[PDB]
């Protein structure tokens, strides 16, 4: 019951970290809408967690600005006023800054940065001043703190989310909106996508990368997001929550 | 049951933040030893939370190096192997660096820095390699991130705890000790000590200090410490967890 | 002679910080191209510093991707191979995240983020592997470290520049390109634009904003950029250089 | 002439980084006192740079509190009022937190932390309110930002110097003392001590440690310290200046 009465939107909620967030949110009493681009993936994901009284899928691309107000409307029609937004949808491009095409740059930033902007802006407007204990959780990354030579556009996007979220936190705090905004910074997490890239988990598990010598699992990110969605974290805003196996500590 | 089977030492556990940590640790199933300098304060504190099957007081000054191994022995005799150490004992001096006497400097660092060192070193030695899911939670502060012109020695101590904790985290991770080390960074928290200082809460609540316009409460720190003591945070090590009402975000 | 033989592009070099960078670069022996949107402003600016053997103006919008390779060509035709790129062009929008229009968001990011990307990508390609001691200096801000509730899009842009620059630094270092990339983070700086906003300098000079009690001047940013362009800083890459009167230290 | 009229104390100025700071300070017009523990090393060091009109050695242990006021007196008798203090003396212990003896802990902190405190406190008292453009440069390290599992006490000391320096910066700024305080954070630097440790330079030069693939040289730290001692950096206070070959950027 740590999220009793909460109503959450989790973007990119049909896979990996987003799916585990959705799963533990439902376990703790939240009602959840998960979004993703692919209907078969999303419908399967939602039903794996529960029935439509607690979780529903909505097909939505986080870069689709017009779809964001309709996503809030669909969620509110199902479950009542939204209290919690998890901006987790994202894509990755394996290119250095030098090698990034302008098309790749714009495509990644449209999801990773504009999508987080759209969800954060709308979340503040739709959740402020309602006594909801509202919480916006923006998914950055260890790549919001440190560079990676082969993730130039992804670093830009995660650095932007990191500091934009502080602006939003501050405005919400100063205006007594009853909205908190924080960032979560996963390290490497094992998912079916990582499993599809031969050698990725072993590269990520080297001690010079992750000092724990292994990578995490989606629930590792789900539990910090439960804390941040809950009223337990009512004094936490504008902060960065790193769950990375020690990556950024060295 | 989030701390089912855990056995915690909370230094400075008889007042304020430490007491609330102890309270919520017991609520989540931990057995707890709280320390403090003053027997009447400590005995009252322990009994306010529960009986001696779940919480006991031990009189101990965290600067007392010889008492630290005996504190572990007393805790283990009561409750079995220690899994969780919260290094929360600390003192404050209201002096600029310019105005700090060497006596004040040494007194504060003996508790705030040497005491955390003693608890962290001993905690690693006594908890490693036992499959306990062990966790060391070192209390830094917002004063581990930003200066305050009137808290020079306190800033030194909190900066030291911040980075020493990363060293310990890394060594524990690299050696597969099954010990995590993290820091918690409270902002301003309302306690009876703050209530005794006329005008302190209002100063701390100005928007140029805490953007939320009010200060926190001890449970705000207790709940992040429950997360960090629990196996929910098994991939979090070497990281800084800030709960400050937005103080450091501007 | 600290920049003997260097050839620099300074975007947004016709006003304020960029102009002072250009001025001190010429003083230290560099040849400089300054860019800006407005021909009369740019021509006056260039001639205020020196003749066309040491400084020239090129009209260019940093968001104009096709103009960037022509800007390098014009600079190289004048002065020989470019060694130094200062990505300083930028705009500001005074809006919270909540109040930012999508048009404002896209307009600011096209200059502040895409323009820095275009200059950094091209700079690496055109300066690598030539033994030039090449240096890319990306202008972030104190708003790359801390939020401001009324600068949401500007914070996003400066956070992105901060971390994208680390990616570029690392790739250049790992590949032995002989290119360094660093960020400069000015605090508040007095310029004619600040002088045009009634009350801005006094707001910025309050001790709760800038602890020095006054704001800086353009040369304060020029001298850190001379250090970073010079071979004196040959071991500095991927780092953040803050010149802010103490703003971020509290 | 970048340090025309400055009078500097450089602790640990007889070797390595401190010696190079002293050398470039003299080159830029400063008068310098270098300290060290060993008379033959110090006398040779001073004469290698210049005669006693510009540089003198004083034998002093930075942990020797009573010697610090006499060191200022000796410097002022030689050269007039001190303007610049570089707190560079330090020692290292290769131990994890777990393996650090209390004797090792106290010995290292007495030099690395108490010595910096003594020089910073005295520097503020002796240089404030004199129109000197005074500057205190505290030597932290990359180990003030990130942990190293084998440098536990050294990390504590460098984290403490990092944040204590911000307190001092702020107090000096707020009181209009005309004293700035900043930290410098070297990465790995080649010195005769590093050359005496078989395999150290190669370990430090691995790309997973220093992305540039080599370590720095003492002059790399000297030139950032010239910038910080000079009036060029009159708006820089409370900040961290990292010169590390990219170490902390990944």
């Amino acid at each position: 019951a740590r999220l009793a009465g909460k109503v959450a939107i989790v973007t990119g909620g049909v896979n990996g970290i987003g799916l585990a967030i959705a799963n533990k949110f439902v376990e703790e009493g939240a009602n959840v809408v998960i979004t993703g681009s692919h209907a078969l993936v999303g419908q399967k994901a939602a039903a794996s967690i529960g029935g439509v009284n607690v979780i529903r899928f909505v097909e939505h691309n986080a870069s689709d600005e017009a779809g964001w107000v309709a996503l809030f409307n669909v969620t509110s029609a199902a479950f009542g006023p939204v209290v919690t937004v998890v901006d987790n949808a994202g894509i990755a491009v394996s290119k250095s800054t030098e090698d990034v095409t302008t098309a790749e740059w714009k495509s990644l930033l449209v999801v990773n940065l504009l999508g987080v902007f759209f969800g954060t802006r709308n979340g503040i407007e739709r959740m402020k001043n309602k006594g909801l204990g509202a919480s916006i959780i923006n998914m950055s990354t260890i790549e919001g703190f440190t560079g990676n030579p082969v993730l130039g556009a992804y670093l830009a996007s995660k650095g932007a989310v990191r500091i934009q979220s502080k602006s939003a936190a501050l405005d919400s705090a100063d205006k007594n909106y009853n909205v908190r905004v924080d960032t979560v910074h996963p390290g490497y997490i094992k998912t079916p996508l990582v499993d599809k890239a031969a050698g990725a988990e072993e590269s990520m598990s080297q001690r010079t990368s992750v000092p724990m010598g292994h990578i995490g699992t989606p629930l590792d990110i789900a539990w910090i997001s439960v804390y941040d969605a809950t009223d337990e974290s009512k004094f936490a805003v504008g902060a960065k929550f790193v769950v990375d196996g020690g990556y950024v500590a060295e």
